């Protein structure tokens, strides 16, 4: 049973495989597309990446900088309410991008735009 | 439970500004410029963020699942479709916080503030 987002890593690593690719391999995954001058791979493939810790961490510090807002707000100190606000606004945005991120690399394996062989998705 | 404590705590700086999200006559009020929500999360008793995120995860994770044993079975059709609705729901778990990271912009602006209520400024 898929529980964890490293879990998803995996899947997607084998997706590409089929398509004539090994992501896990770092010239692969983090090779730039020279043409738009942007990573072609969002994620990290490599076995030093890690899905869910990146996840719990920028999570950790959404909560934690909105612990310290409540705290500010209890104390009427309304500067680091305010700065505290801001910063977990930050850390959503992070949150965002994680998904966001997955997603992108997933719509590059559907759309098979890097496949290294004849590899072609049946038309549905 | 951690999104649904982050709600309590917005909710009490928007009632430093003066109004009370809890009270859907605010949080649900459309702005006629826009004429979207001034609001874009539920904020009313009945919500559940938790709950709205861990149901994403599980379609996500899901889909993801049914992707994996539709290509052990060379099955590239179910392979496709279940990568595609993955990624939709990708999509949902990146939009549950970039509505949040909106909502605290809103209130870090104090646009819709009822009171003379002014964050102290930081230059």
């Amino acid at each position: 049973a898929m529980e964890t987002l490293n879990d998803i890593k995996k899947i997607l690593i084998n997706v590409g495989l089929y398509q004539g690719f090994d992501l896990t391999d770092p010239k692969v995954s983090e090779e730039v597309n020279h043409e738009t001058a942007n990573m072609k791979w969002i994620k990290d493939y490599t076995s030093d990446g890690n899905w869910d810790n990146e996840f719990k961490e920028d999570l950790k510090n959404f909560l934690d900088y909105m612990e310290v807002c409540q705290l500010a707000l209890n104390d009427k100190n309304f500067k680091i309410a305010s700065n505290s606000l801001f910063m977990a606004m930050i850390y959503a945005g992070n949150l965002s991008l994680i998904f966001d991120s997955i997603k992108t690399d997933i719509s590059t394996l559907l759309s098979a735009e890097y496949k290294k062989n004849s590899f072609s998705w049946p038309s549905l």
